[PDB]
């Protein structure tokens, strides 16, 4: 009766199987998920709350941008690949968002390699079908959970947090509000 399906959380018509523990999607295009990353800062209160054994993965969606969508998305299969989200996330949405000087794949390059990958390095998985196994490893997980909006997170496979259902006055305690209630449900 605290957590209720419907408010904090809406459970899957169709539960997904084999699905990563939690799962976000989102898009640089996405202007919530530029809040939801830069200024709340969610996927890192998520992490900090959840379970020891627990893994969030992120993954990036087509649906928005058009072009420029689908090379983002190839994009941070590479930073996947090359395991450098860490260093790719801020100005990949800032490149996008804030300074809107990213508007073809070469800008796209030009981030990696100004973040200290190498140019050589970036071609090589760029073109490598490790990435290309990667991109459509994204494309089947938003196929599988019918994706059509983002951000989005869920949980086993099973539940989609709902933050319609959640004070947003104090920022604070709504991301507090929202790593908790994954907390809940993954433990669920």
């Amino acid at each position: 009766a605290q957590y209720e399906d419907g408010k904090q959380y809406t459970t899957l018509e169709k539960p997904v199987a084999g699905a990563p523990q939690v799962l976000e999607f989102f898009s640089f295009f996405c202007p919530y998920c530029y809040q939801f990353e830069e200024v709340l800062h969610i996927s890192d209160n998520v992490k900090k709350k959840l379970p020891e054994g627990v893994k969030m993965t992120k993954y990036h969606v087509n649906f928005m941008g058009g072009d420029l969508g689908k090379d983002l998305t190839q994009a941070w299969a590479v930073a996947m690949a090359l395991g450098v989200e860490d260093k790719v996330t801020v100005p990949l949405f800032e490149g996008v968002q804030k300074t809107q000087t990213i508007r073809s794949a070469s800008d796209i390059r030009d981030v990696f390699i100004n973040a200290g990958i190498k140019g050589e390095e970036y071609d090589a998985a760029w073109n490598s079908f490790v990435v290309k196994s990667l991109v459509a490893q994204q494309e089947k997980a938003a196929a599988d959970v019918q994706l059509r909006g983002v951000p989005a997170m869920f949980v086993n496979g099973k539940y989609q947090l709902n933050p319609q259902g959640m004070d947003t006055s104090n920022m604070d305690v709504f991301v507090q509000q929202y790593a908790d209630t994954v907390k809940y449900l993954s433990e669920k």
